[PDB]
């Protein structure tokens, strides 16, 4: 599913990401924008042979099992395929775990490069929340 900006913001708010670990909602919507373009089915292969999955491009090196990343850990304990669902629950719960591991949203390279220290409120501008 390809979310609209406001639809996704609303789904993320309901799932408890608004201010999760100090990160306002615009941040989460901004990251998803540049990570996957709002597409739950987005996948990308990294050079180490690990793959990124879903709306928040969660990495199989650490976070999920996709059965083809030798030596990786499964820190969210889900198949990576569960991150591609049109229901963002699994992606949102795994995100919460990533953002708490000490590095905050700097885990998401597109956030750090494209969202950090920008006007992120602009990504929830005008949505009925
Ligand atoms: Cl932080
Ligand atoms: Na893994």
């Amino acid at each position: 599913k390809v979310f609209g900006r406001c639809e996704l913001a609303a789904a993320m708010k309901r799932h408890g990401l608004d201010n999760y670990r100090g990160y306002s909602l615009g941040n989460w919507v901004c990251a998803a924008k540049f990570e996957s373009n709002f597409n739950t089915q987005a996948t990308n292969r990294n050079t180490d042979g690990s793959t990124d999955y879903g709306i928040l491009q969660i990495n199989s090196r650490w976070w999920c099992n996709d059965g083809r990343t030798p030596g990786s850990r499964n820190l969210c304990n889900i198949p990576c395929s569960a991150l591609l669902s049109s229901d963002i629950t699994a992606s949102v719960n795994c995100a919460k775990k990533i953002v708490s591991d000490g590095n905050g949203m700097n885990a998401w390279v597109a956030w750090r490069n494209r969202c950090k220290g920008t006007d992120v409120q602009a990504w929830i501008r005008g949505c009925r929340l």
